[PDB]
DNA sequence: AAAAAAAAA
DNA sequence: AAAAAAAAA
DNA sequence: AAAAAAAAA
DNA sequence: AAAAAAAAA
């Protein structure tokens, strides 16, 4: 069944959570197994209400694909990347919701700012959660993501006994 | 049985697929186990027919050995490597078919071009599939290959319980 | 049950031991599993009495969290980090005991000094164990810690079969 | 039982083989498990007799400890390391046999020379096998050794389920 | 709740 | 066949 | 369908 | 014996 062991970062204005969603497989009728829906690294952002307390119900999600992960783990100190996602893509509700994840170095080079933006043209809202991430914390993600990458790709199945 | 979870890259003129083929073992009569045929990282190239559609039947293969993998994961941004293979080697049909895989950085340093060339003197054909690969994508291969390397070498068997 | 395979470094004035403490989980009533208490990399320091012999009973501990680990594995040759811990935190006995772990490069760049300081205002004691660590040894920790990081985070549970 | 999957390099004058020997454990009477004898990365050198053929019976061994491994995987392009071993150490036959492993970059920086020297004062012999190693091959060892390091340390036992 | 799609045993 | 030793549940 | 070979318990 | 806490299925 499910497993809940997210790496989390709690800061002044918002919280960040990251955990792997494994790929789904389909047992073929040839006997073997085929990778079906792809795994990701899910990112959850949510706001801090009141004093050191976080409103879990106003949360927004961002699914990192294998390639977006590779883009992140290969980031240099002075590098920055930005990903743009439409949840309801190739679907009926396209163009309506627009997510954009940005990773930028801060002035000091003492880390990055990781912010999620969500623009919903249906509900007429504009949300933005930003979380500062230190070098040590981003080292955690880098390493944890690297480790997780083969698994979300399904490559952990290629095992000798 | 078999497992199908290839990392794939689909571009304008062709598609690239990479997946590990595990080594085969032979149970000795001493009780232990001996590595027999070696594992590789198989690369499959195939052409794009019509509009965003790929002719799976005109595909060519290239098997990366452990050492060729190590050559790839240790490539710098400005580096390039070229591998040359004869499928029917030390065999009757040698010199007939000639494969050459090249990995070159593009001008921008924004990635590499990965091309497969196949020259068949029997069928009198000359094929060449090239796929551009971004930094993020090549980061995926680098990481996925690194992870896979111990497995195709059989070293995943050396495990404490 | 428990497992005892610490990486150890024995030097002139003191000994250093490092081993992973895995996270604890709670099986939810939803069926799945939830990470409970977090894993760490435990560091044990203890003094050398007499000639090449070490007083196991005067030992002090320091628990590295995931983020402190990431801080360590991302250290450059010329880098240094210092962690400050209060064992009895958010508790009744706070402010009483104070631990500080320092990792500093030595002049030669031939490694680091890893020292633990413990100031106990209850028992009125002031302890300090320092252990020199070569590049090769610190390479061992770096690698061993990197490997261990996903496990103490609970991410080794995200596995395809 | 035993497992035989060595990474091997065959060159003009000699052959090199590398494979992990796992640590031995002792089940305590407390229930848990304790690491006993330490694992290593065994290196086997042997001479080439005649034309492309190798005299398996004149082979010499060198056991890499965890720390020696860390020294090797942290080697730069222009770096070189030398290890010195006495097989019959803290024993009756000490000082008699003397092994020295050297890893040096070649002029081109196109790899290293890995040579084993064995001086036996009992049998009055002086042996020396050298094997050139390319960047790609040394990348294989680096990666394969890194992967193996946690295992020979016993850290592969710290696993969540 | 999650950006999807292209080959195929 | 292998460089070993130091604490300890 | 795949570049192979060299030692050996 | 260990620096803890914040959401939640």
């Amino acid at each position: 069944g499910r497993v809940f062991a997210p790496y989390s970062v709690f800061k002044g204005k918002a919280a960040l959570s990251a955990e792997p969603r494994l790929p789904t497989f389909n047992r073929l009728d040839s006997g073997g197994v085929k990778l079906n829906r792809r795994g990701v690294i899910m990112l959850t952002f949510w706001p801090s209400v009141g004093e050191r307390k976080y409103d879990w119900e106003k949360r927004q999600l961002f699914a990192l694909s294998a390639t977006e992960v590779g883009s992140l783990i290969s980031m240099g100190t002075r590098d920055s990347s930005e990903f743009f996602h439409d949840p309801s893509m190739l679907s009926s509700n396209a163009g309506q919701v627009r997510k954009s994840l940005s990773i930028k170095p801060n002035a000091d080079g003492s880390g990055y700012f990781i912010s999620l933006s969500v623009v919903n043209n249906n509900l007429k809202t504009n949300d933005r959660f930003t979380v500062p991430v230190t070098t040590a914390e981003f080292a955690v993600m880098r390493t944890a993501f690297s480790f997780a990458l083969p698994h979300i790709m399904g490559w952990d199945r290629f095992t000798n006994r």
